[PDB]
């Protein structure tokens, strides 16, 4: 029942034990694994359960299980879901809840900062305008003039019978996607839709390859409104190379700020459908898939051209060749600006630790191989030599239905 | 809509639906409660046996057109009997050729199935002794190497028999370097073959002292103590390691054998087991260039590269594991390309993966793929695999890692 899990590059082994408290389904089962999937294919009890390990989970933080404190606040929750259908938390309880569905992000290589993490309290908030207010205050304090800090801003929970609050935008800070007379697409072509539903919704185009969209926030039930983002709220990097003079003429540029606003964050059964969160970015995800991968930017050929690499045949390696210096770029441009960015090989050394702390912490951690492995150099990062299990823990980020 | 997992290539947007899974009759070791995709090793009676002849049997009619016939209901007949009044029963010869390719193909870990349907199957049910087992393998490295322009091949030596012990080539592949354990807890040669090596030496073989002392053979015929085999140096291609503008990578005095050659994998056929039947193509660049020569529990030669290059290798960010990789990798390529020695690189086999995905999707509706093998140690997402979702399941005849015979 309880997976071996071995280390090839170091012999080590361990065994995950934590999995058992998984209260979800995956997608595999004994006759297949669909692990390499990218997607998934109340009654007041099932509420309720969700909910009094929600307060079991939080209680035995703060080291005081089965005290007064806990058999009561176990009360309120009963008490106020049975008059109600539903509930809510204290903001120590929310502030737990956030940190703990980051530390339970299976995808995330950066979890060994998920004790560091601002949380901000937006559930007071009855508009769209209201929104726009928090989440610039988001911005300003999680960019922090490049040094950036990891934080999250939760919105109103769901609630039956009424529309989400929802934050359109999969990030807080994207680039426009501007589909073109022939089929082409300048800017981001990952950003078509959302861009298309901005200049829809009233948004005046711009026709750059970096335009910061603007804001499609929702309240309940109301048409999403449009809200334009301060340009010196939303810092950037110009991208040069450290050897390559002719790197910086190409233009690009990549925003500081990774704050992911598409995902739904759950805690003891309740549903927080807007809640962006920031840390900070490993540069692969720049340098690599966002620049470099074939449907993105797909810069790969002409950086290799003006490298002038052989990109006449695979074999001469001209796309590994491009690839590592764009992700030189990157890194060494975040370095000059002095923005927080984190290496590959860095980011997955300290998730190994990761492992280990949880290991001791709480017998094991539930990990996305796929995701985990950094796009480039797989093998030449600890991680690609580490065996994980995968499963779903509650408190946790899922991914949800756009809102159109 | 369609009731079967529904896969997805996020590059290019398609969808397909695996059918192919259905066909599935061994479970894997993922369950609903977590995933164990990422995990190297994932932990008869007449009845069982009977019953996986008969699907093999119907497979294979399957594959010639004449599923229901009366040579088909004949065959099923036959082997019945033969299980019914011997416990096992024999394969024929176009029955083996069958099973031993699409054993290749059902292999969920190959992103060189594209060639699965072109496999030299060389039978060898008739080798009696190891004696006869090193001629069988002489002939296969011979024809297999073809002087640097490989040919697929297997060859397959007697099934295992109930009692009887087995046949069986220790060695992981049947060309292999040395492992040599040193005073300072080193390892001179490859890291991986410290145990066979030992096992070579306690059996009387004389070692060397090399990185690249290609290792004896030890055979096993059933219930007999292994025989320790020379391969003469001649039958062994090698290619030395040159870099094509790095001058100086050629002094390194890296190189590399020619024919990967798996030689310790069960290939399961209709609920026979043939525990000896050893196996080979040709390389794919990355896994000498990547894995066999910079895993840290391999050649490591990254940082000495590195420092060849006089790359930082002091700080993480400079990206030096990166540069270095990239450049044995080239370096992997052009010695073979030079050599006139047959390769492919991770962007041609993996184009050729895609269209393999394509044509087993159109004929078995499915290809089960192990998307952590399939997506190469580097540059994964310049590939087109890394964006391709894959459902993996186990289908037979089949290859299976199996217990070292010591
Ligand atoms: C502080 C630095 C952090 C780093 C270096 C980091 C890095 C990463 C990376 C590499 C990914 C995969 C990105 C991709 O391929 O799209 C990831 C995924 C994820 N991270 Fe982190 N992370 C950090 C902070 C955070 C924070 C603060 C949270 C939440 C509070 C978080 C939540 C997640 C989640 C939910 C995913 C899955 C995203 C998806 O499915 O699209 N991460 N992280
Ligand atoms: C035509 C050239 C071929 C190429 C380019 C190719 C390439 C590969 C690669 C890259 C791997 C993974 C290597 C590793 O990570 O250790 C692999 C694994 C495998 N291949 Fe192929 N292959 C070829 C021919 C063959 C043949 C002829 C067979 C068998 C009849 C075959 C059976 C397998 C099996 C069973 C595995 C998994 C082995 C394991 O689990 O260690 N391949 N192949
Ligand atoms: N540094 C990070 N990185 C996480 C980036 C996650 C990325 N996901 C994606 O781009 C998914 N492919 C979208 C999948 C949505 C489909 N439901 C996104 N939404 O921009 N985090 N920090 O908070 O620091
Ligand atoms: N190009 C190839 N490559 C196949 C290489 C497979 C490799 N596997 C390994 O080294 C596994 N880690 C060993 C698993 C053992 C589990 N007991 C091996 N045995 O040498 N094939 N052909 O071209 O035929
Ligand atoms: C199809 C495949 O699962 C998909 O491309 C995955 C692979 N690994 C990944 N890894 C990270 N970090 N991010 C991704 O978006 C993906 N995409
Ligand atoms: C732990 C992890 O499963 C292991 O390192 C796997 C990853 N992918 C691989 N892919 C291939 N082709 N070969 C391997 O040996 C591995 N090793
Ligand atoms: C340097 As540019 C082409
Ligand atoms: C150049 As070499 C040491
Ligand atoms: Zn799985």
């Amino acid at each position: 029942k309880f997976p071996r899990v071995k280390n090839w590059e170091l012999g080590s082994i361990t065994y995950d034990t934590l999995c058992a408290q998984s209260q979800q389904d995956g997608p595999c089962t004994p006759r297949r694994c669909l692990g390499s999937l990218v997607l998934p294919r109340p009654p007041a009890e099932q509420l309720l359960s969700q909910a009094r390990d929600f307060i079991n989970q939080y209680y035995s933080s703060i080291k005081r299980s089965g005290s007064q404190a806990h058999e009561e606040r176990l009360q309120e929750v009963e008490a106020e879901v049975a008059s109600t259908g539903t509930y809510h938390l204290r903001e120590s309880e929310l502030v737990f809840g956030a940190k703990q569905a980051w530390r339970n992000a299976p995808r995330c290589v950066g979890r060994i900062q998920w004790g560091k993490l601002q949380v901000f309290d937006a559930r007071d908030c009855s508009s769209a305008q209201e929104m726009f207010t928090y989440i610039c205050n988001h911005i300003k304090y999680a960019t922090n003039r490049g040094n950036l800090r990891s934080a999250i801003t939760v919105f109103p929970q769901r609630a039956p019978g009424r529309g989400d609050f929802r934050i359109w935008n999969s990030q807080l800070v994207r680039y426009a996607g501007y589909r073109q007379q022939d089929g082409s697409v300048r800017g981001d072509p990952a950003n078509v839709e959302i861009t298309e539903l901005c200049i829809q919704h009233g948004w005046t185009p711009g026709n750059g390859r970096f335009d910061v969209l603007p804001l499609l926030l929702q309240a309940p039930d109301e048409a999403p409104e449009l809200f334009v983002l301060p340009p010196e709220l939303v810092l950037e990097v110009p991208l040069e190379h450290p050897t390559l003079e002719w790197f910086a003429a190409l233009g690009l540029r990549w925003y500081a700020l990774p704050a992911v606003s598409n995902m739904l964050l759950e805690i003891g059964g309740l549903e927080f459908s807007a809640a962006p969160f920031s840390g900070w970015y490993m540069s692969t995800e720049i340098g690599t898939r966002n620049l470099c991968d074939p449907h993105r930017y797909n810069i790969l050929e002409d950086v290799a051209v003006c490298m002038d690499l052989d990109t006449r045949t695979t074999s001469s390696l001209w796309k590994d060749k491009a690839a590592v210096e764009i992700n030189l770029a990157v890194l060494h441009s975040f370095q000059l600006a002095k923005v927080t960015i984190v290496d590959h090989h860095a980011a997955t050394v300290s998730f190994m630790k990761h492992l280990d702390n949880e290991q001791k912490a709480r017998g094991g951690c539930p990990a996305d191989w796929a995701w985990i492995v950094p796009p480039i150099s797989g093998s030449l990062t600890p991680v690609f030599h580490q065996e994980m299990v995968n499963y779903i823990l509650s408190p946790a980020f899922r991914y949800q239905p756009d809102p159109w």
